[PDB]
């Protein structure tokens, strides 16, 4: 039982785990805490991303649309952004470096082009997510405090808005490819549930990690013939290190992945 191993794991964390399954080949649904608050930290890129796609989309925003990198502008962890200062970067450059490489600042320029992190959360609500909330910057959204209900999910709405952006209409075919392309090539999550991924699936992921000891993340994992499972785990409130915290959601997605073996 899944339940009692994630309670007694919180229970030797002395913070707070969310998880959330939906295996859309089985139409099974599981959830621990699945509809408590946790703090987004970079599991928001892909919200903020797909609100560009769909602005693009609807005509709105030109795919070729572009902006400026100055260099006061520069924030923590931005390995892409941080050699273009004075040139224009195309927004969808901006989206591909903070999926791929969690780049803050490309973040930052997605989300002053959208309309700010208020543009994001009206396009959650537009696509039937109540929960989530984006209402900081980076790296501020980082803070975590227990609590707070800014910059926050929950383990149910994320993986119940990536299931509406990846299979329902959110996005149009050309940008649900694109942004499930780039949660595939996503290259800053390998100490997490890629690490303990049976052969032969497939995973479009985003990560996170924040303030009081929280880590996240948000995944879509397929076979050729098996429909696709959505997945979050989230923990807050701890002390533990970065290393541990990985080590953490790799222990928790050996859990959920063992079910999976002869799948």
């Amino acid at each position: 039982k899944l339940n009692e191993d994630i309670s007694l794991i919180e229970k030797q964390t002395s913070g707070r785990i969310g998880v959330s399954v939906w295996d859309t080949q089985t139409d099974e649904r599981w959830d621990y805490r699945g509809d408590e608050r946790f703090p987004l930290m970079s599991t928001f890129k892909t919200l903020a991303c797909a609100t560009m796609l769909s602005d693009m989309d609807s005509g709105k925003l030109n795919k070729n649309a572009t902006a400026r990198i100055d260099e006061r502008n520069i924030v923590v962890w931005s390995p892409v952004m941080d050699k273009l200062a004075g040139q224009s970067t195309r927004i969808e450059h901006a989206c591909e470096a903070a999926m791929l490489m969690s780049d803050n600042t490309a973040a930052n320029l997605v989300l002053n082009e959208i309309g700010g992190p208020k543009a994001v959360t009206l396009f959650l609500r537009s696509i039937g997510d109540k929960a989530t909330r984006l209402d900081r910057l980076e790296p501020r959204l980082n803070e975590a405090k227990p609590g707070d209900k800014r910059d926050t999910t929950t383990p149910n709405a994320m993986v119940n808005t990536l299931h509406t952006l990846m299979e329902d209409n959110a996005l149009s075919y050309e940008s649900r490819t694109q942004l499930k392309i780039w949660m595939q090539d996503n290259k800053v999550s390998d100490s997490l549930m890629r690490s303990v991924l049976p052969k032969g699936w497939s995973i479009a992921d985003r990560s996170g990690a924040g303030n009081y000891g929280s880590r996240g993340i948000s995944a879509m994992i397929w076979k050729d013939n098996y429909k696709p499972v959505y997945i979050s785990i989230y923990v807050t409130d701890t002390d533990l290190s970065l290393q541990a915290r990985d080590q953490l959601i790799a222990q928790i997605s050996q859990l959920i992945l063992e079910h999976y073996k002869e799948s």
